[PDB]
């Protein structure tokens, strides 16, 4: 919720359909209240298409959101201690090709559901390319 926050992404690449990839992201320097929590996840954008939310996790209570397109293939997990989130993407399809952006929102109560709208996220990573060939 800090100002010199940096989201650091890792992973990505290109694979043939059916294979798997993993993304990772670290929210460095984000300071926040013991009475609050916040959400982290990935949006993706394909060329000429609107960005869309992929999967998100609320820190602390591990609540998750997955877009219907990825349920059963994608898994988002959080490492409390290493301050990272990661996204395991199995059975990848051509429709999954995109730039995937890590994101985090301003801190808020645990009572709020994990956030998944692009307008609800204020910190963004630079992007990591994902390509699934035929
Ligand atoms: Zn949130």
């Amino acid at each position: 919720d800090a100002s010199q926050v940096q989201l650091e992404e890792s992973g990505g690449g290109s694979v043939q359909a059916g294979g798997s990839l993993r993304l990772s992201c670290a929210a460095s320097g984000y300071m926040y209240s013991t009475y609050s929590t916040y959400c982290m996840g990935w949006f993706r954008q394909a060329p000429g298409k609107e960005r869309e939310g992929v999967a998100f996790i609320k820190r602390g209570d591990h609540s998750t959101y997955y877009t219907d397109s990825v349920k059963g293939r994608f898994t988002i997990s959080q490492d409390s201690a290493k301050n990272t989130v990661s996204l395991q993407m199995n059975n990848l399809k051509p429709e999954d090709t995109a730039i995937y952006y890590c994101a985090a929102d301003f801190a808020h109560s645990f009572l709020l559901s994990v956030h998944s709208g692009a307008g609800q996220y204020s910190y963004w990573g630079q992007g990591t390319q994902v390509t699934v060939s035929s």
